[PDB]
């Protein structure tokens, strides 16, 4: 039989979460969310089984002044894991290190804070000194500051980086804990947005999207997977399921 796949991923809802239940759950049966139903998917088109770890160090990937990477995307270039699904984001700085599938959703960067204040664009929010912002540590958001020309953004990322031990946090709940908690508002994902903002009522979003771009998953370069799952992930798309995991996933309407 075909060997056994590793899957690196990582907790974010509603793409990877632990299943609740009243009796023990083991290995695979432990997750659920848009994640484990593509890989489902995925796996009966290919025709593998899988066994999904959650990436050790809780990170999505970045690298460091030495370009060291760390997260999932170092579990693909140190061939620890065969494939990476997750909502993994199709960077230029991940293309030259890891071989990302074509894209399965597509989404941008915006910021999420509470209700009430005149802040209605990334333009206020850097211009204004009273509400902190940040991004999760080393994610693509997080490197999109560190990586723009654009002089509001390169502002951004001089603040975030300033208070790095402050602004930069840990993953998204910690994220969305301190923009329920404090002055902060968080520098994150749209589809991201969308989930939060239609569950907690105190949440919102600000501004539009400041970029666009792709999640894909992640295999090693050079993997014989890779095409093999665009290929997949094509099929899903133009069979119309990524949309109704989509829905799945998201529904339904929960806040004005
Ligand atoms: N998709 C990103 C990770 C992350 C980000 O850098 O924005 C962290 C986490 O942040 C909250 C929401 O944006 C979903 C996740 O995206 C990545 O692939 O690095």
């Amino acid at each position: 039989a075909n060997r056994t796949l590793i899957v690196t991923t990582i907790l974010e809802e509603p793409y990877v979460m632990y299943r609740k239940s009243d009796k023990p759950l083991y290995g695979n049966d432990r997750f659920e969310g848009y994640c484990l139903d593509l890989l489902k998917e995925l796996s009966n088109i290919l025709g593998f089984i899988y066994d999904v770890k959650l990436v050790p160090d809780g990170k999505y990937g970045a690298q460091n002044d030495k370009g060291e990477w760390n997260g999932m995307v170092k579990e693909l270039i140190d061939h620890r894991a065969d494939l990476a699904v997750a909502p993994l984001t199709i960077t230029y700085v991940r293309e030259k290190v890891i071989d990302f599938s074509k894209p399965f959703m597509t989404l941008g960067i915006s910021i999420l804070y509470r209700k009430g204040t005149p802040i209605d664009s990334a333009d206020d929010l850097a211009k204004q000194t009273k509400i902190e912002y940040g991004a999760v540590r080393d994610g693509s958001t997080m490197t999109f500051f560190k990586k723009s020309k654009i002089s509001t953004y390169e502002k951004m990322w001089a603040f975030m980086s300033s208070r790095q031990q402050t602004a930069l946090v840990r993953n998204s709940d910690e994220g969305i804990q301190r923009v329920l908690t404090t002055d902060y508002a968080l520098l994150m994902e749209s589809t991201s947005i969308e989930y939060v903002t239609q569950r907690n009522c105190n949440l919102t979003q600000i501004g539009g999207l400041i970029d666009s771009k792709g999640y894909g998953v992640g295999t090693p370069i050079g993997s014989p997977y890779r095409d093999k799952i665009t290929i997949a992930i094509l099929q899903l798309q133009e069979e119309g399921k990524l949309h109704m995991m989509k829905e799945k996933w998201w529904r339904g309407n929960g806040c004005p």
